[PDB]
């Protein structure tokens, strides 16, 4: 990518969705009529957090990434107030708004997601990218209903030291990571097995009312399944969230599970 964009290239559409930094707009691209997203951040805004530093990581992992399962970053530029992201545009919008639609999905349309998101986490881990952040109002639809890993904000390097005053919500988060400690790409793999489970119970495992106690429950390793949760089901996900990083299964594996294989239609 080598020309240098500016607004005055974009019309730009409805509101996608929100956030304090900014709002991730529907644009067109005047000359090719070509549609796309345009996430609008203020620099105002982003100094605060010393994030720009992390912002041009994202921009950095996010560009350099080819995949059907993660969304496009064509580029990006910015001005006197702000910056902007130039996204894929993924039509069907979050896994997020999905779920609180359905309420909760079928063991084919989970087994089916945990398939695209297996596969486009071994594409980033081949790359040694960690996600991180990995939770579904992070992931996108295409037009195919396809799910997309969208929002890169928080992915990083691995291995990794962090310590981040905010690495992005409790729910999703390993033992290694709120504790504070060193972390790899098996991070992602925990995180998996949360949205595994929260598919299809329609809440994360670990839900509870104050940071204090869910932060509890994740390093405590506690969770619970409703009557309906099949044991195929309970097995990859109790496989999946092990407070020991290294006794977590590698994709090769979750991908070749048996209630995965006969389940997932991808
Ligand atoms: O009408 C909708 O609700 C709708 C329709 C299409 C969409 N599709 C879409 N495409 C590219 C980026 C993007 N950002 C975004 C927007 C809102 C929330 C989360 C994100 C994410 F995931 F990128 F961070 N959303 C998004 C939302």
């Amino acid at each position: 990518k080598k020309r240098q964009w500016a607004l005055e290239d974009f019309e730009i559409g409805r509101p996608l969705g929100k956030g304090k930094f900014g709002n991730v707009y529907l644009a067109r691209e005047k000359q090719s009529k070509f549609i796309l997203a345009l996430k609008v951040l203020f620099k105002a805004q982003l100094e605060k957090a010393g994030v720009e530093h992390q912002l041009r990581r994202e921009v950095e992992i996010q560009s350099h990434l080819r995949h059907p399962n993660i969304l496009r970053l064509y580029g990006y530029f910015h001005d006197a107030t702000r910056v902007y992201l130039i996204l894929e545009y993924a039509p069907l919008g979050t896994v997020y708004r999905e779920l609180q639609k359905l309420s909760k999905f079928d063991e084919q349309r989970t087994a089916t997601y945990i398939t695209e998101l297996a596969n486009a986490l071994s594409y980033c881990h081949s790359k040694r990218v960690i996600h991180r952040d990995i939770k579904p109002e992070n992931l996108l639809l295409g037009s195919a209903g396809e799910l997309k890993i969208a929002d890169f904000g928080w992915s990083v390097h691995a291995p990794s030291s962090r310590r981040d005053t905010l690495c992005g919500t409790l729910d999703y988060l390993p033992p290694e990571m709120i504790e504070g400690r060193m972390h790899d790409e098996k991070v992602d793999l925990w995180s998996l097995g949360v949205l595994c489970y929260e598919f299809l119970v329609g809440k994360p495992p670990f839900e509870a009312n104050t940071y204090q106690e869910t932060y509890k429950r994740i390093s405590r390793v506690e969770f619970t399944f409703p009557d309906f949760v099949t044991e195929g089901a309970r097995d990859l996900i109790s496989r999946l969230l092990k407070h020991n990083p290294s006794q977590r299964p590698m994709l090769r594996e979750v991908l070749e599970h048996p209630w995965i294989t006969a389940n997932s239609s991808k």
